């Protein structure tokens, strides 16, 4: 426990030092004068302030944090700014839900929650009251976010942080300029469109104010109206004189020429309600709610219910249906009717629907159902399926034939009916051919929309939009599809979409899966409602009654990063003075144009030219955004709008469009989903408290660098804490015994091996950092680096060479620094370095001798085999080393070499190999030993490349063993080791010993 506390002490000290030194505050005015090696602008999408940042946020931002930590060592000047997103309604929603209990009860509220979660967050009793207003949320959470992030140690120029609502005047002016420019270029449009809608919230329910189905949109349905004929059913007797329609949803209108009846569920609760023209529709309550928000009722959302009833009360009723050949069709019962899809009212097309003929034959079989539900023989018997569409592999009555084939006799055979439904599922969309007059011999795909229009024009059908999948909102309201008027961004325009597609071609997506996501969400995308009325944020500058949603004021704010340090300077709300002395409202549309558009004219403004020139310098220098890292959830919405709006704001400058986007997975904790409800949860401040800034950052580097779910494992973080502590102890020990280390020329075999391994580690780790495989960089640059140092220490019999030890410490500290900058800064100062490690440069790697490394691996294997053989049957040991392969081994290896040379390095099958080696008469006495030899060669070939096909080792085997005979004798606890050239060996050993695999007898 004391080790984590030691790490925390080091981190706090070093953080204060960094803060005072103002190391991570970059200014384009100064950095544009010294052309170093280019700028590096990274962004992490600013997180919502409806709470405290948790370990997933930290994992996602660690990507660009490690990126800048690496790129600064390579000479780039970096900009890693960090804003905070307060736009949206959850803050206001939970603040008003709080004021609800504050007013309707007391402090604390008497029950029979929002007050409960606030007290869970550990707040005092008399301080949750202040959270009734949203302004207090905005004053409370963003400071704690900044505090936690600084306590982590991010390389952020905090002078550029900001807030996103209209509480910030500067960011509000920025959003105003953006949306004025968008409306000036016909990007915003007012219109009445279909959209997923929250009745409780009274505004469209986009993706970030949702709770189920984060990408679901509306789905269209043809709503048939079947006129109820007199004599009306009993329960509708009070509705005589009015027109009553059973409304049924379908997706195949072209089939309505073959209606035999209408199915209702006898046990479902149906509602007959008055529509806008005074007619009466019989559907269900959810269907009627959707219709009420799609203009079907006189008032929006108001459903005037005039008759509740059950399906059994509707049974037997006579109907008039469109297109069908039967003048009167009846309402019949169907047991298997979902209450989630449509209106609860289905039509009977028994020729091309298996369920329909199933239920019809069930009613036709026995008297049981017809009597249990009151269906006389007039309502079932004279009704036969009508040939309407022919599928070539089935016939006119496709469903009839495939249900006679699958031998179905009940409407409850879920398995057989599902199979039959899938068997003709899409063979009717295309291969179906119409048969009715006016369409005889027409491709069904070429006529279905015309038939739907025919019914709509005749007033016999309407358009019913329904959520394709159930969508719950933050306010726990079930969403509908509303045809409502709003301001929308026209992401559907072909020119805009093609230009953003070209922008996606140039964009760097670190894998093809992310690009596929982008292309799919680019094709599918269309009109996007951006206007809200309830929530926080910035109002449309011309329609002050509409607020801009969170996913629409967040598309180009990266440009505001470049100027925020001079506009508002650190003050999150922008309420303090301006360092350049620019008034908040002094920023006009033309002023912003001049700041961000290169060929924009300097407009009439009381601002001096130097201030605007400095802002324009900052923007032109830092842009474009080199990298934006995010969880993959933001690809289908925020990042696509990001590309769109960048194309829209700078349509002439592709050099200002985003460069790279990197998506990662969502963070698991201990291999489980990170949810407070399961107790498997860690906030950033808690994670720091538990593992220090450096141990959690280490375990986060190891969490995952693919798009698959990342995994933060706490045990690995504890092990890394232990290893970091012992590493600091070892560096201290080495600095203490500076003079106890061997000096002079670094010449020994071990010195050379270790120097080569160190340079190889540098090269591997640099490559891993370029690829942003941070887990792989941690593997090669820490665990394997430490393995090389531990081996060098274990084998250095004459003590480790001082200069090599301190080169290793320096380089290891440089390689670990982007992951654990506090520990590495502490060790940097412990080495007596003048400057901070944040001024160091990437370590130069010397030469890498592959032969040295291969000989060290050979020595490892030899020692391992010696210790394994020591397990059984001393004091003296004799090792025999083969200079060449014995005759039979040499012959078989030559054959393998021939076959490898023959076909670009593919060894044939062991079948053919054993055939050829049996054809060679010299191998008679050895055919049993031959194929295990081939197997060993193939294994080590796949393991360590083709170098094992060499007829002689690249290094002196005996000399390698001799450079460490002393270590071998000391480790094996023996008194002497005799290394001999295997020609002195007896018959058995001389014949079996081959190079690289020395034999030995104790
Ligand atoms: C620009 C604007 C439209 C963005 C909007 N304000 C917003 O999304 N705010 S946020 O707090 O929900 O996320 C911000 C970043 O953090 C990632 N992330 C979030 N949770 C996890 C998790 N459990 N595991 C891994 N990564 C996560 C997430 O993808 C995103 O890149």
């Amino acid at each position: 426990t004391a080790k984590v506390d030691f790490l925390k002490k080091i981190e706090k000290e070093i953080q204060q030092k960094w803060d005072t030194e103002r190391v991570f505050e970059v200014n384009a005015s100064n950095l544009e004068k010294q052309t170093s090696k280019g700028k590096y602008f990274v962004t992490f999408p600013y997180p919502y302030m409806n709470g405290r940042l948790h370990l997933g946020h930290t994992f996602s931002l660690s990507k660009c944090e490690f990126a800048v930590g690496y790129q600064r060592l390579k000479g780039k000047c970096c900009l890693f700014p960090f804003g905070l997103h307060c736009t949206g309604m959850p803050i206001k929603a939970c603040a008003d839900k709080l004021k609800r209990e504050i007013e309707l009860y007391g402090c604390p509220p008497d029950f029979p929650y929002q007050w409960g979660i606030m007290k869970s967050l550990g707040l005092s009793d008399e301080e949750i009251v202040k959270f009734s207003e949203a302004e207090h949320w905005l004053d409370y959470f963003p400071p704690l976010a900044i505090q936690d992030l600084k306590r982590m140690g991010l390389k952020v120029d905090w002078r550029r942080s900001f807030i996103t609502t209209d509480v910030n005047p500067y960011y509000d002016s920025f959003v105003r300029w953006q949306f004025l420019t968008l409306r000036e270029r016909n990007k915003i449009k007012f219109g009445k469109r279909y959209t997923i809608y929250s009745p409780k919230d009274g505004q469209p329910c986009m993706d970030h104010d949702r709770q189920t189905g984060e990408g679901v949109g509306p789905q269209e349905y043809t709503l048939l109206k079947l006129k109820v004929l007199e004599p009306y059913p009993s329960k509708l007797s009070g509705l005589k004189g009015k027109n009553i329609f059973l409304v049924a949803a379908t997706l195949r209108p072209e089939t309505m020429f073959g209606q035999t009846n209408c199915w209702v569920r006898p046990d479902m609760k149906y509602i007959g309600f008055e529509t806008v023209n005074g007619d009466i529709f019989i559907c269900t309550q959810k269907a009627a709610r959707n219709m009420s928000y799609q203009g079907f009722t006189k008032d929006n959302g108001v459903v005037p219910v005039v008759k509740e009833l059950m399906g059994e009360e509707i049974l037997g009723a006579s109907l008039s249906a469109p297109l069908t050949s039967y003048k009167v069709i009846y309402v019949l019962p169907m047991l298997t009717i979902k209450e989630d899809k449509g209106t609860g009212v289905v039509t009977s097309v028994p020729s091309d629907s298996p369920d329909d003929i199933a239920a019809l034959r069930d009613l036709k079989k026995k008297q049981a159902l017809r009597a249990k539900y009151g269906i006389r023989d007039d309502m079932v018997l004279p009704f036969e399926p009508v040939p309407v569409i022919e599928i070539p592999g089935f016939g006119n009555l496709s469903a009839v034939t495939i249900c006679d084939e699958l031998k179905i006799q009940s409407q409850n055979d879920r398995e057989k009916l599902a199979e039959a439904k899938e068997k003709i599922y899409l063979k009717g969309f295309y291969e179906g051919i119409m048969l009715v007059d006016g369409f005889k011999g027409q491709k069904v795909q070429d006529v279905k929309k015309t038939i739907q229009k025919k019914m709509i024009d005749a007033g016999d059908a309407l358009i019913y939009m329904e959520p394709e999948k159930q969508v719950m909102s933050r306010s726990s309201d079930e969403c509908v599809v509303a045809l409502c008027d709003q301001w929308y961004l026209d992401y559907g325009e072909e020119n805009w979409k093609k230009q953003t597609s070209q922008c996606l071609k140039n964009l760097e997506t670190f894998c093809e899966e992310t690009r596929r996501n982008f292309e799919a969400t680019l094709g599918w995308l269309q009109e996007h409602a951006c206007s809200r009325t309830y929530g926080l944020g910035t109002h449309l500058p011309w329609d002050e009654q509409w607020l801009i949603e969170s996913l629409s004021d967040s598309t180009i704010y990266m440009a505001f990063y470049t100027v925020a340090h001079l506009l508002q300077g650190g003050n999150l709300h922008g309420q303090a003075e301006s360092p350049l002395g620019i008034r908040p409202q002094q920023m006009t549309k033309e002023v912003w144009d001049y700041v961000f558009f290169k060929e924009a004219p300097f407009p009439k403004t009381q601002i001096a030219k130097e201030k605007l020139d400095q802002l324009k310098q900052e923007f032109e220098f830092w842009y474009p955004v080199d990298l934006r890292v995010s969880g993959k959830d933001l690809v289908p919405n925020h990042l696509s709008y990001y590309l769109y709006n960048h194309v829209a704001m700078w349509p002439e400058q592709s050099d200002k469009w985003p460069t790279a986007v990197r998506a990662n997975g969502h963070l698991l904790l201990n291999s489980e989903k990170m949810s407070k409800s399961t107790g498997n949860f860690l906030t950033l401040t808690q994670a720091i408290d538990k593992f220090s800034a450096d141990g959690m950052r280490l375990a986060l580097a190891d969490a995952g660098d693919t798009v698959e779910d990342a995994n933060f494992v706490e045990a690995m973080a504890d092990a890394g804490i232990l290893r970091l502590y012992t590493w600091v102890e070892w560096v201290k020990e080495m600095v203490a015994n500076w003079d106890s280390l061997r000096s002079g020329p670094a010449s020994t075999f071990n010195d050379r091996v270790f120097a080569s391994e160190l340079n190889a580690g540098i090269i591997k780790t640099d490559q891993n950092y370029e690829k942003m495989m941070f887990k792989e960089a941690l593997k090669t640059g820490f665990f394997e680096f430490q393995a090389a140092k531990d081996k060098y220490r274990e084998l250095a019999v004459e003590g480790m060479h001082r200069e090599l030890v301190f080169r290793f410490i320096e380089v290891q500290t440089l390689l670990l620094a982007p992951f654990c900058p506090h520990l590495c800064e502490h060790i940097w100062t412990l080495l007596g370095k003048p400057d901070s490690i944040m001024n160091a440069s990437w370590p130069v790697a010397g030469p890498v001798n592959e032969v040295l490394i291969h000989s060290s691996q050979y020595l490892m294997e030899v020692t391992h085999d010696l210790r394994l053989r020591l397990k059984n049957y001393p004091s003296h040991c004799t090792i025999y080393v083969a200079k060449n392969y014995p005759p039979w081994q040499h012959t078989t290896l030559s054959v393998l070499r021939k076959h490898f040379e023959a076909n670009n390095g593919k060894l044939p099958d062991n079948k053919v190999i054993a055939s050829e080696l049996g054809s060679m008469p010299e191998l008679k006495k050895y055919m049993k030993k031959v194929m295990p030899f081939v197997a060993m060669i193939k294994e080590n070939l796949e393991k360590m490349g083709p170098r094992i096909l060499d007829l002689q080792l690249e290094f002196d085997e005996k000399a390698v063993l001799m450079e460490n005979i002393v270590y071998l004798t000391n480790s094996l606890e023996l008194e002497h080791i005799e290394v001999k050239f295997a020609s002195e060996a007896e018959d058995k050993i001389r014949e079996d010993c081959c190079p690289g695999k020395p034999l030995n007898v104790f």
